[PDB]
């Protein structure tokens, strides 16, 4: 298994990040524990979850399943870098009660509290914002994170679904008063959606953040979608995206490569990318993700992939000069 | 149903009505207070204002005790409310305080928040407010004491009440020097009869991004139907105000008028019945015409900002 | 009773500070308790003690006597601003085991924990360095004090037996990172010893520290020691050595004669004088009896005339501030 | 016993530092306790240990031996400046599991908690990085140490096996935000290996760190190793490690050393220690007695006064470099 | 001509730095002028000088030659990144009058004004400390350099012959009060002398300084010294043997010693480039060829075994 | 000639400081110039003057100016120190003391008289309790940045003034005071209570003025007994100190004036004494005093005769 520093910090993580979103709604408790044991066996030490995972009435269920996993002992907690998230509404689906979503110091205090209890652990290694909150200023956010840092309840802070300039503002404000800033950004990044390349990834590289790609298969659209319908994806409605996926599936047919694996290995070549979040439901899907991390894509396949799935390049050049 | 706003520049979202709490104890009883709070919650009011001195005399603290009773019932009550209380007041025998048993020394702040947390039956206050400026305590002392509480998780935010504008500036410049969040709100005396917050308090609050909470929004009930059930000048000002020509109830218009003022978060309302609360709710939905605002401005003129209020 | 702000900070204190050094080695526990009750009854809210007080094998006795006073209830702890000290050796008298005296963060951690236990309280209001430690830098000291402030174990930090430039360096270092600095300096200052006037008091005034004067009667020398010489702290220590030096002896003789003539008591005048000195918060009185405490209270109501102030200045000239004190 | 301040800070330490490496592997629990009690009686108040001490499956055994020492009472914990270390892999020897070695905030947090539990104490006086970690930035390290300071789990932070410029960067970063920086550096420094003089000791002195010399006898090569080879007579026929001092350049240095010391009547183990005590900016050497007898010998080396003739001749045998840049440029 | 950034800053410099030490005491005005025009022609934009160059009673002569060169117009001044130095005694050789050497604000002020006058220009681009001064604190030094920056007499500050920790202290002090720190360090670094790798180069890399290698041929000892029979170190059998293995190997691969020593430096991590000291047009052309040379990995490997480096501290002496 | 760093900074100065106050009517312009050339010849590079030196105020600075105008590298070799604070005209408001207004006009008048474009060391002549340091540092920082001055020094400060000044300077990157001129000699040692300990903490040079205590340490009892024309020689106890001092020096064959200067050079943190020779034989006597080595026996005896106070707080408390 390949390891890398998470951006600029001393933390070392697996380039494959185990996502936990399916633990609860798809795989049951014991099945999820087995997948986590097997991720560990393959050397994956980086586990991403969220308070909202579980969905609907079951929000928090994913954290509970990792909690019972840690409760089996055998150094599981000691060995994993535990990441979870704050921002999302934990009450009834629909419009949240005020301050029961987003990034106020008040929601941060109550959110991390409920996460620690469901996770059955006394600390979170990587506490991430699930989305930028334009209404909370960074001196409030860093006050609330710093309370947690100094109680030993969290080690590191990261973001998800930020703009590039939010990364810059967040870390400049942290650095002004001697605080470690964001250590990582979780952005939607895959062959079909490359616009994090304009500004999010350049800002992250500048400020030394790890870049973790969520929806690395674009919701399955890059995992052999077309071949599976012959045996969201309202993209296979639009014939331009459909023809794009077709050329992709055809291209990988002639190089003998699995699309679900190629999509992951492609992200691993991109400058600044720490790795994709993989969400296997079975032992075969985990082993396939591991193979994707050992794949070496030829220049030939990389060039043709860029021809099918062009990227915008960095701003300002992407739209001006 | 209820209108919400950010509290000044910060991430906290509050209802534009602030549930006052001073009646709980003296006027309404524990059972009636509990039921008004349950009602406020169901109308969407999340912002409750209280003070340690509330209850008065030998009953100072009774109000905080009543809110603790309410929280102890469970049912997401503590979780749903932005709880604001106050420090400054003597909690001992009325009359001259023993030294450091009132005002804002780090010593009185330590003893006040401990006694407030115990009576409130909660491990934290969301918004801990100075009841009054203390000219004798410097801001590096006050911010030390508040930072001890912030870092213990005992409080989240700091607000002020009865500050001058320049105290607001000094307090927040001092906090920002060393990374700390400053005052997030100022609770000032603001209503149609008393507009001198407009000279400097409200302008400083808006420059520093504080929410403005208006206490005594009906000027002691003088703006809520007085001569239609104290003087020769005061009466005929109110009489022009209380003149049906436009079809509106005075008490609700005094609240709604404050909601039009730039920088104002909302007023502190103090309902004693669920029907008074339902009126306050409608006050927050009212739209006053450019008509009625221009006329209110001639009955109750305001000073404007300094320096123009008194120079040019 | 007159109250004042302690220097620039919001803490209000009585202009008389109750000293406790006598409680244990010269005044027993029960009468210590009576004096403290009388002090509280007269409006004195500011008590000074030290870990070392008690002396010898009884170092810590004074704190323990304060502890059992608080334990009697009646709001005593809540009403009193409690000050103690760190620096002194709490082990066997003589050369200290390394880091069991002075102001390292290590001695600070162990010293405050033992003080809180002997005082039977969870916080000290005013925690004072007993003496400057030239070997500990201020970033180490402010680290250790800041740990205590953030845990709630102390509120304020003060100094004792500092030079003026130590006050400056300390508070400039604290302010650089937004810490409240020293709030008070407890220095030797009385009619017989006025050299804190050169730099310590000017620096304290500049930086807004309170100034509380220790041994305000010079160990009882200024309390009628000559009249009382054959019948007591004045029979020992500072006072007794001063009485054997003829010039100091003469100074005190002129002092007791001047007060005989004006119908005033020496102990009370010595305290009243300190109360006139600019920047002085108050003297730390050292009653051995309840009588002497009621006497200090009378001192706090005395008004000295210009005539008396000028004659005292003639007997007990002071240097005034540096650089003028020794240059121009 | 001679005391000194540890660099610029208020902490006072004996100029002999009691190393504990041999407690567990070569000395057993009860003799380790007796050595620590005899160190205290000689005035030594400065104990240096490490989480890794113990070796192999027994990593942490040394910290446990100190813990049972402290648990005897008698003001033992109160009298000792306790130092330990973080950086080393505490699991099975070999490649470490990610973040189970080096200086991430994650490993600092788990390493100190495990050391406090083994040491049977609620705080460490001097918590030292065993080695520079080029992959962890100083705002991450200082955040982790600052959490421990503010919780009261540690008092002072030190380094070991740093470059001079790591010392400067660490303490400049700490000073920016009012944090006390490194108070001490533990570098390899002895007659045979003097290259710490180029930049490590200069930087430590500029920034006011104490300098603690580890391996002051260069693994025993300055402790009379050549005489010790010809020691047993017939015992050398036994079925015994190969002799380790083969580099002829260094072997002749050691011969000249032992001859010089024979000429002047001095003990090689004592001189190596006392020499370090003359070097500018050095606090003291770490002494690793395996017996009460070895301790008395180190204590004698602390009271030894080396004549200027012997100091001159030792310098001729073991020349140091200058400070940089002069050592290699001008 | 290969260009690079000078460490972390926006200044772009050729990977060859034109030294001017020989201008005066070896080449005279007219020929140094030709060497400088030819350096411009090959794309070299980075000229290194010093106030002391010229030697003895001719100290300042080199700067005077650059001044007479710039006075010929033709965009010479505009095209060149001009670097000079302060620290050296500019008076009578031997013991210096107090404050007429080293880095006091006193010596800095008189030193830069005399340099500017001799260079015939109103600004120096890169003003370098010739050597660390352990007796002048960095708040004094940065005060003096900041005066020169704000008056527009200098743009960047650099160092020469610092220890690694001096680089760190210098730039941490500058950054605390909003000053650009050192942008480059000039160290003795070549195949024969690699101890800059212990700490100096690693500190420069951490703080983003360019690394300029001076005496890259070790006094000419690496430019074919034994065939063409300070660099007189040849007496020592140990080093003369290094040099013969060196010349022998490059004879076998068909390579010129003076060009390999330069090209080797261009492969070292964090190195900006060597300062070359041509006395003729032939030597400049040679250095240019050196900047174009690609050393194979078996030559770099054999050069390593002949000229081992220490590696970085602490590993170099401990672990 | 012995040199030293001026406190913590990179400036190197001779441990004798040539004062210019005693340039007067027994001292030509021409004889002042000769003395200054002789000082340069002896290796003294540190010249101290003041604007008020000279009702004929500024004349001293003018004499230095014409000295510099002779050329011969005189300006370039000398570390030139002058002062601001004194009235140069009861003073008209802001024509004395340390306001930015008086600093600006004083330095301009000083540079004109001195006939130079810069002062190396510009010193406050006295503490000004009414001007805050952020004002003072603004005005000095303007001069630093214009190149008109290099370093700032103090004179007749309290130790806590030194601390406050340099802490304030360092907050915003500025070089603080580099030197303090204080009254300091065997008879007056109270600068050891706080001034010198602060100066040493903050790394200032200490320049001792009135090093002979107005001549009291220059053999004043011998001169009285020899007959023919401050007086503490009427004070019995102060007289006995000076008598013990002159007896001690007679027994060891040492000159009172020279020993007073040599003693100061042994004191911790002292850069040197100001000397104001009116003749060239007085200068050579000062140079010999800087060469003298006082035995430890003599230094112990001088401490018995002239006990120091110790540092505060120990000086008066414990
Ligand atoms: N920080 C430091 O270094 C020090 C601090 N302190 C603090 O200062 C306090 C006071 O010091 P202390 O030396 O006791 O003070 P004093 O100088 O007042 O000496 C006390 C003695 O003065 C006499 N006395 C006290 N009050 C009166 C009165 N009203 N009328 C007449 N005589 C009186 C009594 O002498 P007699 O018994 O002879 O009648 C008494 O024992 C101490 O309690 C301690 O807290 C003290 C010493 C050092």
């Amino acid at each position: 298994m390949e390891y890398t520093q998470l951006g600029r910090i001393g933390l070392k993580v697996s380039r494959l990040v185990l996502g936990t979103m399916n633990f609860g709604p798809t795989t049951d408790e014991a099945e999820s524990h087995a997948i986590m044991d097997a991720a560990l066996d393959a050397g994956i030490n980086f586990f991403d979850t969220a308070n909202v995972y579980g969905w609907g009435e079951n929000k928090g269920r994913t954290e509970e399943i990792l909690g019972s996993w840690f409760a089996q002992g055998g150094d599981r907690r000691d060995k994993v870098v535990l990441a979870t998230k704050v921002y999302g509404n934990m009450g009834l689906d629909g419009p949240a009660w005020p301050n029961h979503d987003k990034l106020s110091a008040l929601n941060i205090r109550r959110s991390v509290d409920a996460s620690l209890k469901r996770l059955g652990t006394d600390h979170i290694d990587l506490y991430q914002f699930h989305h930028v909150d334009r209404d909370t200023p960074w001196d409030e956010i860093w006050q609330a994170m710093d309370v947690l840092v100094r109680q030993g309840k969290i080690l590191y802070v990261g973001s998800s679904n930020f703009a590039g300039w939010n990364i810059a503002q967040a870390n400049e404000t942290a650095a002004r008063h001697g605080r470690l800033g964001l250590v990582s950004e979780q952005c939607l990044y895959n062959l079909c959606e490359r616009r994090a390349e304009m500004e999010v990834v350049p800002a992250a590289r500048e400020y030394g953040l790890g870049v973790i790609a969520w929806s690395p298969l674009h919701g399955g659209l890059l995992g052999g979608a077309i071949r599976k319908e012959q045996e969201a994806a309202d993209a296979l409605k639009d014939p331009q995206q459909r023809e794009q996926i077709q050329r992709y599936e055809d291209l990988l047919d002639k190089h003998g490569l699995e699309p679900g694996e190629v999509a992951l290995a492609w992200l691993l070549t991109r400058p600044g990318v720490t790795g994709p979040i993989v969400g296997p439901r079975t032992a075969d899907q985990l082993a396939s993700a591991v193979r994707a991390a050992e794949l070496t894509l030829t220049d030939e396949v990389l060039t043709a992939l860029d021809e099918i799935f062009p990227g915008p390049g960095p701003s300002p050049e992407a739209f001006a000069w």
